[PDB]
């Protein structure tokens, strides 16, 4: 299945582009990949019985890649179901607590309907200009 | 003469807040503003009588501030002068003369129109969104 545009055969939407770029800010929070991967009973016994929706980055980038966010709001509620997730399994001394809790906060910040804007507001000169 | 809007009482274009944008950047290759003011004959003895159409980047500012550029184009060919003024004033073996090779050939690169308009396409996803 596919069709021929602008010289080309083919066969990435704006939340795609907007949610790609935010995964990639919150994942440089965790530089040793603690939330890059679903946490296994292996690692962190009882896990499965504890913590009844798991949830990831990876899973999250999965998410994006086959285009199932139809919100911001959507992603928002995933990445704070991982920082829930990791601060009901963990208690509060743990890195995994500490920093679920950074990112949690940082997170909503970053990505506030007021934020983003305020953001596309500053850059709407250059759709106003032809070039 | 003044009007009321959004409860504020009033009286910056896109041209104005590009250009803007360009010129901080360029004035950043001249840290020493060697081209931040107009060049007296003090400081460079026959200079009114070798140079016909002085340039300089605070005059270009003076233009910004009053909305005098009506295109890019115009940026540009003001730009191009003030370079174009200190590689004919200017000695090859002088920091003018190379400073304003390096300026003028940056800027061009810069400020293309291809350039821009690519600039222009990274950033449409985000006025496609609703916040
Ligand atoms: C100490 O090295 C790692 C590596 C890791 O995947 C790269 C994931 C974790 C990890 C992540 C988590 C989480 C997020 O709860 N966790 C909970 C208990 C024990 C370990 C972990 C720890
Ligand atoms: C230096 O100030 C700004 C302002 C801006 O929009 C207001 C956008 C950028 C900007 C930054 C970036 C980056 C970092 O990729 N970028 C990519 C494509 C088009 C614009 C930009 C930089
Ligand atoms: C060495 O200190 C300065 C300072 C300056 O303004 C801050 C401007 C210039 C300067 C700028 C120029 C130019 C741009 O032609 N020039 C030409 C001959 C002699 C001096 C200069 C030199
Ligand atoms: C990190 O990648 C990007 C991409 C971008 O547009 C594609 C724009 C920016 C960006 C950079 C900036 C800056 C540096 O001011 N900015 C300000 C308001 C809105 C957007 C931006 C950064």
């Amino acid at each position: 299945n596919l069709y021929f545009q602008g010289g080309s055969l083919k066969l990435s939407t704006p939340i795609q582009q907007l949610l790609e770029h935010f995964l990639r800010q919150l994942q440089r929070k965790d530089p040793h990949g603690f939330f890059a991967f679903p946490v296994t009973d292996a690692i962190a016994p009882g896990y499965s019985m504890i913590i009844k929706h798991p949830m990831d980055f990876g899973t999250m980038k999965d998410k994006i890649v086959a285009n199932e966010y139809k919100s911001v709001t959507e992603f928002k509620a995933d990445f704070k179901l991982m920082c829930d997730n990791a601060m009901t399994y963990n208690r509060p001394d743990t890195v995994y607590y500490k920093l679920a809790k950074k990112i949690l906060h940082a997170g909503f910040k970053m990505m506030s309907k007021e934020r983003l804007l305020a953001l596309k507001r500053s850059m709407s000169f250059m759709q106003d200009m032809d070039f």
